[PDB]
């Protein structure tokens, strides 16, 4: 604020600071899931790692 | 000024040396005051420096 010198109401505005808030919050559950029966992951599966692990 | 060349009218009209002058004056009182009650300084505030003093 902005005064006049040599005023004789020598008041003096106080100022007010609000801070605000916002929140974040963790909601989801992404997933990704297989499932292999000991025949498949026997015979079928070659390469685990490229098969599975990478798709 | 200019007369004619020859002119038997031999006045001679002066000019003046008018100096100017404006004035800058000291009136305004910028201010940012802030009233803190003991309660707020002592709980709410807790840098006071990137808090009341920066902003």
């Amino acid at each position: 604020n902005r005064r006049d010198l040599r005023d004789p109401d020598r008041t003096v505005i106080a100022s007010e600071l609000v801070e605000h808030s916002f929140g974040v919050t963790l909601d989801k559950h992404v997933y990704a899931a297989l499932k292999f029966t000991d025949e498949q992951r026997t015979l079928d599966i070659r390469d685990y790692t490229k098969q599975v692990l990478m798709p």
